[PDB]
């Protein structure tokens, strides 16, 4: 049975067949969860340049890394922002399928530096499950902070 877990630690040890870059559309290290990314799979980031609300798959070795490209908040508007978080969570469901993956390691996109200094944990998350609920793949989600991992935790027990 496909599952939705999550887990608070560094998505660069994630155990997962597969991760999710949160990327900028520049296919640049950045810092943060971009940086552990870069560090610990940098020939991912060999031509992963895609524009906003796309995602783009690199393989490092056989290991596929998606680069998922989330819309910077302080740059958009609600709804069209809205619109681009969507986008690119249905970009990774299709890459995560392509792919033929059994598992995939995402953050929640845009509600970082992206997030335009709001909270966006349920929004985000809605669009991932929007996504990802028509795949088959078991699905961990990365976050850093206690209070975020509760909250995710809760919105899936209560989907079962
Ligand atoms: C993951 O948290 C973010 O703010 C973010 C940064 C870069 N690209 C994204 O898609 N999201």
């Amino acid at each position: 049975a496909p599952s939705y877990r999550v887990k608070r630690m560094d998505i660069a040890k994630n155990d997962e067949e597969c991760v999710v870059n949160a990327a900028n559309p520049r296919g640049l290290p950045g810092d943060g969860v971009c940086k552990a990314v870069y560090k610990k799979w940098p020939e991912s980031f060999k031509n992963s340049a895609t524009p906003v609300g796309t995602a783009k798959t690199v393989m490092c070795g056989t290991y596929p890394v998606i680069h998922a490209v989330g819309p910077n908040f302080s740059n958009y508007s609600e709804s069209e922002g809205d619109r681009e978080l969507a986008a690119a969570y249905r970009e990774v469901a299709k890459e995560v399928t392509r792919l033929g993956v059994n598992s995939v390691a995402i953050p929640l996109l845009s509600t970082g530096v992206y997030s335009g200094g709001k909270d966006r944990l349920t929004q985000s998350l809605n669009h991932l499950f929007t996504a990802m609920d028509s795949t088959d793949a078991d699905v961990v989600i990365y976050c850093r902070d206690k209070e975020w991992e509760k909250k995710i935790s809760e919105a899936i027990q209560m989907r079962t």
